[PDB]
């Protein structure tokens, strides 16, 4: 009674789980048997996708991330999550293969299932951590329990918040890099100032002076909190403002040893939500080639991105020479 | 109300995944990545069979007699070949399982083995993959039952190689009566394998000429070995070649005309064919080296990749016999008028 | 003998690699790793237009016409498709530059612009983007990023015959369309009136249940498009807007071709109506990853601009597309006697 | 100011186009498509040279023994791999060549050979493929000289196996992981028709491990390429991959196996364009085999998987030191 492939793999569920509806009604078209499986091979992956997702979040909720031997695991994971996301992608090359027209002679007996319909996709959404503030009654009881649970358990993005907001450095009686960052950037704009106002009355000068106030006023903007929770509140931010410190933190000091990792998984997280993005467009893509003329390309934008905030660090990049220097006493902290 | 779910049978689908090491109490997160991988590739067989098995179909009853079923026939081979090329990337998703990870639930999966895939001995023995090309270590002793009798009929039914060969043969452009391809093609390479040793022999004696002429002596042995009937058969026998002189015939005739209207989506259904073969093979190269990645030290395997397991080797090798545009023989109006749709 | 080096001109390829950051005293490694992009990029941009030119040339100089060359014409487009997926994949490479390391070597790019990659506007123009319906960026002509010899090659792919327009005249005579013939307009419109006739009784014949009010409006607006298909005025209107780009005789061409596919003389035609949708959708992909690109390195107008170009506006073949909106039932399509069948 | 196709010098990119089969007067449309293809592979094969040196670099000088510089060493190898992807799948575009168009111009390529890719075969010293089981009388001048450069200049393998032997853990008077490693197999051994068969192969296998003659013996047979204390500091990072300091150290090793592997996915995908176009020089078929994979040792360890219960325990004062 030994273990045989087909029994492991329970292929006598999966491989008999292909039901044309076109066929069922007397009227067998071909194509539909391509519409079945690529859908399938997409929730199986869903199903991958959560399985990783749920135990980077379980790692986080249960400390464990605490332990820094865990960030390697934490990372391979998340950066597999991106490896699936990329095949996903890929993978409508082969429904691209499918005509509009030989579509059109099997799409009536579909009506009227709806892709709002996919569990999977909904749970990974809410579990990556997407504003509800954007509908979904189109499920009931053990499913519509399973969304309930999705929406009020911690988010990788809330887990994420929690552990930015604990890292080393932001300390304002330890290296206090923000006190430090501000005091760096006030005085880099002074002296930018300076060395500007001292030059003759060239138009250049004039694009410099106009190019001066437009960066004063975006790094200077980075300080105001207030600004940070007026934006929280219109859903433009996602990350607390001490978050935000400890994500900068480690995107400016990534080369130190206890956030190289860190600085991987932060990118792991933002390539993540490129891909599920490039999911999204080549889906708008697909439904325009096989419907035409005829909401998914208001779900192409940043407004679904749950770490905007790790991809809007780039606006803040400032002169390498701003950036508070560590010390032999900080530099072995970390 | 037809739902989503319910439609695509979820109920089944994900509800198929059972960790055997969860099963023994000892729970190894990445055995769930070694299920969904497998299924994937499971779920991609099945869509393979639906494409090849209504391809050859389409042969068998005789509608590809009618060249309007031609466009369907080369988008359905090249859908496979799409499929098939995911599959080779869809490796990439393994390889984030370290050999170590795997170490931890391997022993729960002993001793079901890759050669108890069904679909995947169905996919082989429908291209036309024979008993007598297998290595062993005897693939038909892994199965039983129902199983065993589909392999059967997988082997016993008639193979794209087998449909495709009876279709080639019947290429117009073969017939003695009409355009006697072969005949003129010999008559042009003799004739054209003359006027090029004589452009040699022209040559001052030179290491180079020397060079020129056993260059043109092997040239000319390759050449004109493909009107040798009876080394055709000889190769046959020694499974070198698979498909019969006149399906090697229309295949080359095709090649040649490949622009001629009638011939135009034939020649991209032999592309397709070679492309089948190509990625099929591509799949078992990125097998083995998974295999090596994860265990280190499997002989069976490097064998599978090679020419031995391409049904269609005959297509590749049609390369061997290019000759200079000039040589080969011009069309009259009257057999560019019947090779016009 | 020939030299591998000598026959690919290695000697300026690889002689071409100027990091600004080292010619001002400050070596950045990755700037190394911007150029050789870009220059990737260039040499693949020179192969498509010597694709798309050579294409081009057949339509113009009547080649096309003997159907023979359809495989050549539809061989070198789909090679255009394949270069294209390789050059959306490309991104890839340049995604590994963090906006840290882009962010040191930046102030050493000014002023350059990709605004003045002359092949990459040269493909545009030779596919057929209109100047008229391009975005301005910055409220300017993007033909003043360029002066002299470039300006007037910019002009002459502005003027002469684009691949839209050989296309557009090819469609025009696509066999099937005379009135004393086959007469596919005349038996499409007719088919549609009884069609749609057919499905109003099947309806009406559904009780007053909330399915059959919704099948009602459903019916509505297909009937509504279909028969829009037949008004050839409000084409001419949406054509001056620019929200179609084919003439009405282009279009009955192309769903001609789309219709029936497998007559073995629309074969090889289809094929180079799937491969032009398949370029317009693969330099689309492209301008989405290099917007994604410009956000990962820049943050959060020019970010706004490059978002106007991934849009319908710049997709040349965007009626081809379109079409999708105009199927049918199978058996609502004209039915081919034996005469036009081997014709 | 400073204008695009200046800074990327397209004066000469783009005018290093010249198609033989036109300068014969024979303009052969599809020779076009195979001088950009080899000039794109030469422009991305010197982007993967200009990674690779700056790596070696950083070995040589002594940076990386500064862990601050692991993270810049792991982006620049997975940076290398993902060109060298790109580089497999950029045959797809060769392959809408049809062997007949080929057939058309490869006439006026002779006798220029693959051979003459200076580049390709710094890329292969650099790594280090090593001589000895191997082409340098198709080079003259300052590229003879370069390829003696790059056969003579520490490799990226000798840099490694110099790094890898500094490995933290392996000091007899410390950690001790190879005695403590030895003492653990052997006990672990201990154990009670049947299969017995497979327990003396595997008790083979895993005790040749600790014979440093034998590997000594395979090394002058270049049937491993790593020091002894190397494949020692090797398996230290494998078992130990969690430990901080050891993660991006693993990182590494993954990165350089992914190489080996990529450089031979471009070697095969190579073979079978060569078997496309010529049919049935194939020499090229023994060039994918480990005997060009620099790295095969850190690929072998997998042979040297143990129950998990068997690797030596790590204590506070060691989990402290790997930080
Ligand atoms: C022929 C191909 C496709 C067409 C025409 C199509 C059509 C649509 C349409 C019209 C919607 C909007 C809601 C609705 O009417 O049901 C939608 C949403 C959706 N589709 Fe598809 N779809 C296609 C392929 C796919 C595939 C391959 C997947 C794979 C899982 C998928 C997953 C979804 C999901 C998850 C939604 C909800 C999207 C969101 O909320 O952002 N679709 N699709
Ligand atoms: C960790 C990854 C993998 C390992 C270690 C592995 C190992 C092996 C081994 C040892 C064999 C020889 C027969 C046996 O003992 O089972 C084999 C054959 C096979 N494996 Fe896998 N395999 C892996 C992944 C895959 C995947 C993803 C597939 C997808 C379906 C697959 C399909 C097969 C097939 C069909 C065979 C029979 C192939 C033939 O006869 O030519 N393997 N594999
Ligand atoms: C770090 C990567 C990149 C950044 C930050 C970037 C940034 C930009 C920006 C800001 C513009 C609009 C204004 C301007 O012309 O300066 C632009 C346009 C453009 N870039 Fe890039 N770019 C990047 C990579 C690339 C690459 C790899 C290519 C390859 C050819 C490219 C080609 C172009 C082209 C052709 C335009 C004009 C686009 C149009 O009119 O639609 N860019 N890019
Ligand atoms: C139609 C396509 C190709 C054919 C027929 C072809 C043919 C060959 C042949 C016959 C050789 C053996 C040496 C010789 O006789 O010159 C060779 C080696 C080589 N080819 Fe190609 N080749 C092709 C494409 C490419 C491409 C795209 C590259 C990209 C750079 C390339 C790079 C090389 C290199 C570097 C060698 C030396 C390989 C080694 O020592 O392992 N080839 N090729
Ligand atoms: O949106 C559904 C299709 C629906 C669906 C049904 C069954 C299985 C998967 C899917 C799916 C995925 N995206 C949309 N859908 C209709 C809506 C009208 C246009 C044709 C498709
Ligand atoms: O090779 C099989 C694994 C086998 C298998 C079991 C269950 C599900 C899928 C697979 C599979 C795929 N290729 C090989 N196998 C054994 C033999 C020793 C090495 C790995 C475990
Ligand atoms: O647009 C240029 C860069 C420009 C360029 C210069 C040289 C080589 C290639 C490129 C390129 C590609 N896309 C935009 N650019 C600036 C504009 C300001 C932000 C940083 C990029
Ligand atoms: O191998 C060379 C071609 C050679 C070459 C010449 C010019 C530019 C690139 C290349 C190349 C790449 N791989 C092999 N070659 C010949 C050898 C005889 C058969 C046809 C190909
Ligand atoms: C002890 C700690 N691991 C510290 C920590 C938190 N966030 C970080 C980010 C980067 C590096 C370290 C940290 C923890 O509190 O989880
Ligand atoms: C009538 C025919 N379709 C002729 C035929 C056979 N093989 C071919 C290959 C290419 C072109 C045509 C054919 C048939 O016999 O099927
Ligand atoms: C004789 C012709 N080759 C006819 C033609 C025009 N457009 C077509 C589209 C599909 C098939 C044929 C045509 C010509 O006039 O070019
Ligand atoms: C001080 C040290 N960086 C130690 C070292 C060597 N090899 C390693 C491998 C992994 C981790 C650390 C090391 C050095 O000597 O380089």
């Amino acid at each position: 009674g030994g273990l045989i492939y087909g029994n492991y793999l329970h292929l006598e569920k999966v491989l008999n789980a292909q039901e044309l509806q076109s066929e069922t009604k007397g009227n067998k078209i071909h194509d539909e048997h391509l519409f079945i499986i690529t859908h399938q091979a997409y929730e199986l992956w869903f199903k991958q996708i959560l399985w990783e997702l749920d135990s980077v979040r379980e790692i986080f909720q249960n400390g464990h991330v605490r332990d820094e031997r865990n960030m390697l695991k934490v990372v391979s994971r998340m950066h597999r999550v991106s490896v699936i996301l990329k095949l996903l992608v890929q993978q409508f090359s082969i429904l691209e293969t499918m005509t509009a027209l030989d579509f059109n002679d099997f799409r009536e007996y579909l009506s009227p299932a709806s892709g709002f319909q996919s569990l999977q996709f909904r749970l990974l959404e809410n579990k990556i951590g997407v504003l509800q503030n954007m509908y979904r009654d189109n499920f009931k009881g053990e499913e519509n329990e399973l969304l309930l649970k999705s929406e009020q358990e911690k988010t990788l993005l809330e887990l994420v918040e929690a552990w930015l907001e604990r890292t080393p450095g932001l300390e304002p009686h330890g290296f206090n890099f923000w006190g430090k960052l501000e005091k760096n950037i006030t005085r880099g704009l002074e002296e930018e100032f300076i060395r500007i106002q001292a030059k003759e009355e060239s138009e250049e000068k004039e694009e410099q002076v106009a190019e001066f106030q437009k960066q004063k006023e975006v790094l200077l903007s980075l300080f105001d909190e207030k600004r940070h929770e007026h934006l929280l509140s219109k859903g433009e931010r996602r990350l607390s403002y001490r978050a935000l410190q400890g994500a900068l933190m480690i995107y400016f000091y990534r080369e130190e040893p206890r956030f190289q990792v860190p600085f991987q998984l932060l990118t792991s997280l933002m390539d993540i939500d490129s891909l599920m993005t490039k999911w999204r467009y080549n889906h708008v893509c697909m439904v325009h080639r096989m419907l035409g003329s005829k909401y998914l390309r208001s779900t192409v934008s940043d407004r679904y991105k749950v770490f905007v905030d790790l991809f809007n660090l780039s606006t803040y990049l400032i002169p390498r020479h701003w950036i508070p220097k560590m010390n032999p006493t900080i530099h072995k902290f970390l």
